[PDB]
């Protein structure tokens, strides 16, 4: 207590102490969905305590500390926009206070901080995915954000695409991954078929889904507004092109 929670060793911090700090950090009434606490050491030293909330609030999201002194809530350079739902604190032992007339140095340090935060967020999302029930709660609130991230983050494009989940003609009430779709693909199958621009009612009423389903191809059901934007940026998954079932120039032959 005398020492700030983010400086303590994760192993002897309880979930409830995390939750309480999360609740004062963010002013909400529910504890966090999930938490990731880490340090980077060696030639640069900082600690970061990061939280995924349970809701989409639906910008001023990571508090920056230098040597345990709060500086600002609006250090933009710390995290990409698609992860603006992440709440937390970062405490850097190396940044200035700040009028040491050195600015190249800050940018570089803030770059390394940012890459680590991104790395660690994706790490958490992957571990969340090992646990279906809570991954469902995360995905339901922030799936849109992973999708915006395919545009914004070239480097992590592939991993964000693995975290995506969809209803399909095969999966029924449960969701499935693009990687799961790929394993169910026919030997000769070349493309990942989907339909966007349609609510649950409109997709199930579509003749275009039926024409493709008829031939035995799995069809991905993308029924969120952002889905057309997402597929337009992803283009492919594991070398397999994404193809709209509503395209007139569709060719379905196995021959």
């Amino acid at each position: 207590k005398t020492k700030p929670i983010w400086t303590r060793n994760p192993d002897d911090i309880t979930q409830e102490e995390y939750g309480e700090f999360y609740k004062s950090l963010t002013n909400d009434w529910e504890d966090h969905l999930a938490v990731k606490h880490f340090s980077v050491e060696g030639q640069l030293e900082f600690r970061a305590l990061l939280f995924i909330p349970r809701r989409a609030p639906f910008k001023n999201n990571i508090k920056l500390y230098v040597r345990r002194v709060f500086i600002m809530d609006s250090c933009d350079e710390l995290i990409p926009e698609y992860l603006n739902f992440i709440r937390g604190v970062v405490d850097s032992e190396d940044l200035p206070l700040n009028i040491s007339r050195e600015m190249l140095q800050q940018s570089k340090i803030l770059k390394v901080i940012r890459k680590n935060i991104v790395k660690k967020c994706l790490e958490l999302f992957s571990e969340l995915a090992e646990d279906k029930e809570n991954y469902k709660k995360f995905y339901e609130a922030f799936s849109k954000n992973l999708k915006l991230g395919i545009h914004e983050d070239s480097t992590n494009r592939r991993r964000l695409s693995e975290l995506l989940r969809y209803h399909t003609s095969q999966s029924g009430d449960e969701m499935t991954s693009l990687s799961e779709y790929v394993s169910r693909m026919k030997e000769t199958q070349k493309s990942i078929y989907y339909i966007t621009g349609e609510s649950k009612e409109q997709v199930a009423n579509s003749a275009f889904v039926e024409r493709v389903r008829k031939r035995g191809f799995e069809v991905v059901y993308m029924t969120e507004p952002i889905d057309e934007y997402c597929v337009q940026q992803l283009k492919e998954f594991d070398g397999k092109s994404l193809v709209s079932v509503t395209k007139e120039g569709l060719e379905l032959a196995e021959n």
